[PDB]
């Protein structure tokens, strides 16, 4: 039981540097989401203005 | 949507430039309108005054 338990509770931390992980490349992919906006914006707006 | 929302305005930005274009190029035409006026006013005053 100590075993498990003790095994248990560093699994909690490495889930939890799992969710560290997680968050960090999320939120990069959330700058590059409002990034490529801007892109959409300036693809219209480099749509030539028509001409 | 924000993709639609934020590409759509400066769509209306780019429809504004082209209503911008139009009406200069509209005045323009509307200028040699009035000049060609003045020009049937000089061909039937150069009718000859017939002769």
């Amino acid at each position: 039981m100590r075993g498990q338990i003790r095994g248990l509770e560093m699994a909690s931390k490495n889930s939890q540097d799992g969710i560290s992980l997680i968050q960090t490349a999320e939120g990069a992919l959330t700058e590059t989401h409002a990034i490529l906006q801007r892109v959409r914006e300036l693809v219209v707006q480099a749509g030539n203005t028509g001409t």
